[PDB]
């Protein structure tokens, strides 16, 4: 059995093994890093089936579930939020933040995504890169994502830098043990210091919504509301950067695309939802362990065996995508969904206001910098350790 998470083949694109499994052995074993077997899913079909079957559990405290980190076996201790629960627990607190992001609630957010892409945009153009080229990731692919849920969460305006800062130095991979700690820290702390102002007097934000419905009336305690603003926080914001990084990346390798796009900004919306397919930022989500013998394709996962769903390999899927591996923003999409933000009761709580992000990014980026480009080599960029998330570390520009 090989070792997963596989290694990317190649900077931006995904494990050469994926599709090699989905021809031949689209339901097969592998190594975890505790040497512990695990199930890999590879096909669209039975992804789908793995994050909608009754007869799988999230529940990390229950033996069999597939870790992929140190820090995955040592996160599974705390108290667990939604993101690890199953009905009817999961959906009876999910429900406590999903308002906020509703079709409709996002559409309203709009202008303020926009005026926060748009400012952030101008402080770039102000700090110009007349020395040299800028790091796009830094100035712009880091604030744009972090300043919109924290301010979602109820971070006042003077306060999303630092803090967007210490959110970085938290997942930087160059940063030490010590420095990862207390930047985690200081994040928590922050958070519980809001939930102790809120309670007080609340505002208009997802903090001051879980205290004034959930932690007053006693449906939950005050850790609970700072664990699950937390939650908020990291399950999305480094993809997001990610996401946006990648997507400039992806239209300096293809110009022709970027060329119908700059022509007609009104194909951001079809561009994003092939950049989310494509570009599949978060493979590792999508994982279970049985809680009952299960059959999925040719094999037999019996209970409490592990499971993970590639929803990266099920994006490449040549039984539902033609020519999965070619970025076509033109693409003409098939009757099933792209697995991005993957599928069933957990799909990404965060779908709608991570694409009117990108949409907006893509949609606005060109047009106030037309003759912005990537400062290195396409084959000199940055992007994250192979074994891991596809993304991008840093990206300079110019404009
Ligand atoms: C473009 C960026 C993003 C991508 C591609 C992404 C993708 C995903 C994926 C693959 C999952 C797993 C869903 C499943 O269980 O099948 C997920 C879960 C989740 N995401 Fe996102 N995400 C992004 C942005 C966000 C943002 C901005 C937030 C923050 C508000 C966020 C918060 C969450 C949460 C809380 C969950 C757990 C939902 C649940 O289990 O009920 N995501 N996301
Ligand atoms: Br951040
Ligand atoms: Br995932």
């Amino acid at each position: 059995a090989p070792s997963f998470p596989f290694s990317r083949a190649s900077g931006p694109e995904p494990p050469a093994e994926f599709a090699k499994l989905r021809a031949t052995n689209p339901v097969s074993q592998v190594k975890l890093f505790d040497g512990s077997l695990a199930w890999l899913v590879t096909k669209h079909k039975d992804v789908c089936f793995v994050a909608t079957s009754e007869k799988l559990s999230k529940v990390r405290t229950r033996q069999g579930f597939p870790e992929l980190s140190a820090s995955g076996k040592q996160a599974a201790k705390a108290k667990p939020t939604f993101v690890d629960m199953d009905p009817p627990e999961h959906m009876h607190q999910r429900s406590m933040v999903e308002p906020t992001f509703t079709p409709e609630a996002v559409k309203n957010l709009q202008p303020y995504i926009q005026r926060t892409v748009d400012d952030l945009l101008e402080q770039m153009k102000q700090k110009g890169c007349a020395n040299g080229p800028v790091d796009l990731v830094k100035e712009f692919a880091l604030p744009v994502p972090s300043y919109i849920i924290y301010t979602l969460l109820g971070v006042p305006f003077n306060d999303l830098e630092y803090l967007t800062q210490q959110n970085a130095i938290r997942t930087n991979g160059s940063s030490t043990a010590r420095e990862a700690s207390a930047a985690n820290q200081e994040l928590l702390d922050y958070l519980a210091i809001l939930v102790e102002q809120r309670l007080v007097e609340p505002k208009d934000d997802i903090i001051s919504k879980l205290c004034t419905e959930q932690v007053k009336p006693g449906n939950i305690d005050k850790s609970d509301a700072v664990q699950i603003a937390f939650l908020l926080l990291v399950a999305g914001n480094a993809t997001m950067v990610n996401m946006i990084a990648l997507g400039v990346a992806t239209l300096a390798q293809h110009p022709d695309q970027l060329a119908q796009l700059k022509a007609n900004p009104s194909l951001a919306p079809q561009f994003v939802e092939e950049l989310c397919r494509y570009h599949t930022a978060s493979a590792l989500a999508i994982k279970r362990t049985a809680k009952e013998d299960v059959m999925i394709g040719d094999k037999l996962v019996r209970a409490n065996e592990g499971i993970i769903a590639s929803n990266q390999s099920a994006n490449r899927d040549e039984e539902v995508f033609e020519n999965p591996d070619e970025f076509n923003m033109n693409r003409k999409w098939p009757p099933q969904d792209p697995l991005g933000f993957g599928f069933g009761d957990h799909r990404c709580i965060a779908e709608h206001l991570a694409k009117a992000e990108l949409t907006t990014v893509f949609s606005t980026l060109y047009q106030k910098f037309p003759d912005l480009k990537v400062a290195v080599p396409l084959g000199k960029i940055n992007y994250t350790p192979l074994n891991r998330d596809v993304g991008i570390v840093d990206l300079p520009v110019i404009f």
